[PDB]
Formats: structure tokens, sequence, C-alpha cells
């Protein structure tokens, strides 16, 4: 629907589906083990990833798409700080699939701009 402030939610829980069934997300599905891995607190304040952005999304707990979407680019900033070099397969990885969540982002974002100013100011 036009001007729908609820479109956001399906057109990111889409984003989502997709990003899981690429093969470019893998390394980024699942929090990283704490345990297994037990330096990445050492370096990364904040961990974050695809499950606990889906999950998030359907318990209702994001208050828009900018929440969501701040959330996602934390997955690639988290890898980028994490990896050794931009020749880790693991980096480019998440570069492939950075460029992908933002070609499809940025018109969630707009459409939910003018949905919110719609929202807002409609004397409907
Ligand atoms: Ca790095």
């Amino acid at each position: 629907m036009s001007y729908d402030i609820q479109a956001w939610k399906k057109q990111c829980e889409e984003l989502l589906n997709l990003i899981f069934q690429c093969e470019d997300s893998e390394p980024f599905r699942q929090p990283v083990d704490l345990l297994e891995y037990p330096d990445y607190r050492d370096i990364i304040d904040t961990p974050m990833d695809f499950a606990t952005v889906r999950e998030t999304l359907e318990a209702g707990n994001y208050e828009s798409p900018m929440e969501l979407c701040k959330d996602v680019r934390l997955i690639f900033s988290n890898s980028k700080a994490y990896t050794p070099s931009k020749r880790s397969r693991i980096y480019s990885m998440s570069l492939r699939l950075s460029a992908f969540f933002e070609e499809h982002i940025s018109s969630v974002l707009s459409d939910y701009k003018s949905a919110l100013r719609f929202h807002k100011r409609n004397t409907i």
C-alpha cells in the first residue's frame, strides 16, 4: 500500500529472508560463538548477527527501519573491524552482502519517511 507506515516490516522481513538464503550471509547468520572465539569481545563492543535482527523484527522490537538498518550496518562494520585484511574471503562476503543490503534498504527508508509524514500530517 502507498503511504503505509507498516510496509517496512514486511519489506525488511523479505530482505532478511533473501539475505539468509544468500551464500554470502553464511558467516553472519548466527551470533559469533564467544566461547569458541574468546577474543571476539576483546575487539567488538556490540556483536550483531542476522538471526538477532530477524528475531528483533519479528518481536516488533524495532521502532523504525532506520533502527534495523543500524543493526545490519553493525554486522558489516563488526566484520570489517574483526577480519585481519581485505584479502579475507569473509570480509569479501561482507562487502557483497553489504552492497546488496544498501541497494534495497534505500527505498524502504524513503517509503517509510513519506509514510510517516502522511501519518503525522494528513487530515483524513
Ligand atoms: Ca580489519
